[PDB]
């Protein structure tokens, strides 16, 4: 019934830099919902633990959770390698915004986005699934490591993540 919480805490070239929290929108995307919170956790055997965020684009987005390939060309979700664009009720309206990344339509995976602007061209294209809750400030910090092509100045890792409550 209620949303469930999701974290990620943050270290840079193995340096801890601090905790970034997520509202997942479970009421509005269950099945999008269900694959992030469960690589959270790892709970089925792989996710998002000692990942990386690859692409770093300051004013736009930071984007990570390819655990196969680690630059942008893998992942997999728990429902196998891709799954369908399950709905788009959802907007791109600003900073904080968690959003799936894909490479076509019904191509979703593991990699997902956390944007630092408002990205409308998205809407009806990349399925939104939920929302920075706490640590917006480090999620900025982040964002100071990236640069224009998307290039990283030092490696940000996700060193541990799971489920609050
Ligand atoms: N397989 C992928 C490749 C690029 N972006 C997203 C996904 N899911």
């Amino acid at each position: 019934m209620v949303n469930p919480t999701v974290f990620f805490d943050i270290a840079v070239d193995g340096e801890p830099l601090g905790r970034v929290s997520f509202e997942l929108f479970a009421d509005k995307v269950p099945k999008t919902a269900e694959n992030f919170r469960a690589l959270s956790t790892g709970e089925k055997g792989f996710g998002y633990k000692g990942s990386c965020f690859h692409r770093i684009i300051p004013g736009f987005m930071c984007q990570g959770g390819d655990f196969t390939r680690h630059n942008g060309t893998g992942g997999k979700s728990i429902y196998g390698e891709k799954f369908e664009d399950e709905n788009f009720i959802l907007k791109h309206t600003g900073p904080g915004i968690l959003s799936m990344a894909n490479a076509g339509p019904n191509t979703n995976g593991s990699q997902f986005f956390i944007c630092t602007a408002k990205t409308e061209w998205l809407d009806g294209k990349h399925v939104v699934f939920g929302k920075v809750k706490e640590g917006m400030n480090i999620v900025e910090a982040m964002e100071r490591f990236g640069s224009r092509n998307g290039k990283t100045s030092k490696k940000i890792t996700i060193a541990d993540c799971g489920q609050l409550e």
